[PDB]
């Protein structure tokens, strides 16, 4: 297991435009194209990304290349958070994965009010952390995923994958 293998769980694969849980036009491994209603403006979100016109198809190479460069934007965006960087410093490569992983589905702007969590998290307060990161809107809408990842956060294993 591992950051791409988990995210890939997560998110699942997908070739043809989709929209994500929260109703946003999305292709390949969980990557958001826009939060605008329009199918066209999906549409030149993936042309831009791909670099070539598609109309709403990609092949499973050119999702793992949009994949990789979103895990890296991720990591790049936690490194250039003055919240986030000494919290993801302070954890193991497991409980690093987790990180990524939130960044991953909700954004900088997302995980914002995850203050008091990452307090606890960088105490090592690991059941207080695990209770704290499931009072949020993230926990309630996508539970079994959220499950998964505080799982993570809580015992710096795989166990919440490795079935998977
Ligand atoms: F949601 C979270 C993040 F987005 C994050 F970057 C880190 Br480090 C965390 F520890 C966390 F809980």
């Amino acid at each position: 297991m591992n950051i791409f293998e988990m995210l890939r769980i997560d998110e699942g694969l997908r070739l043809k435009i989709y929209k994500d849980t929260e109703g946003y036009y999305t292709i390949g491994i969980g990557h958001l194209l826009t939060k605008s209603p329009s199918l066209n403006a999906a549409k030149s979100e993936l042309d831009k990304a791909i670099g070539r016109n598609t109309n709403g198809v990609i092949t499973k190479d050119e999702a793992e290349k949009l994949f990789n460069q979103d895990v890296d934007a991720a990591v790049r965006g936690i490194l250039r958070n003055a919240k986030l960087k000494p919290v993801y410093d302070s954890l193991d490569a497991v409980r690093r994965a987790a990180a990524i992983n939130m960044v991953f589905q909700m954004g900088e702007t997302g995980v914002a009010g995850f203050t008091n969590s990452l307090r606890m998290l960088q105490q090592k307060r690991w059941d207080e952390a695990a209770v704290n990161l499931a009072k949020s809107r993230w926990y309630n809408q996508t539970p079994n995923r959220a499950k998964r990842v505080i799982t993570t956060f809580r015992t710096g294993t795989w166990d919440a994958y490795k079935n998977l």
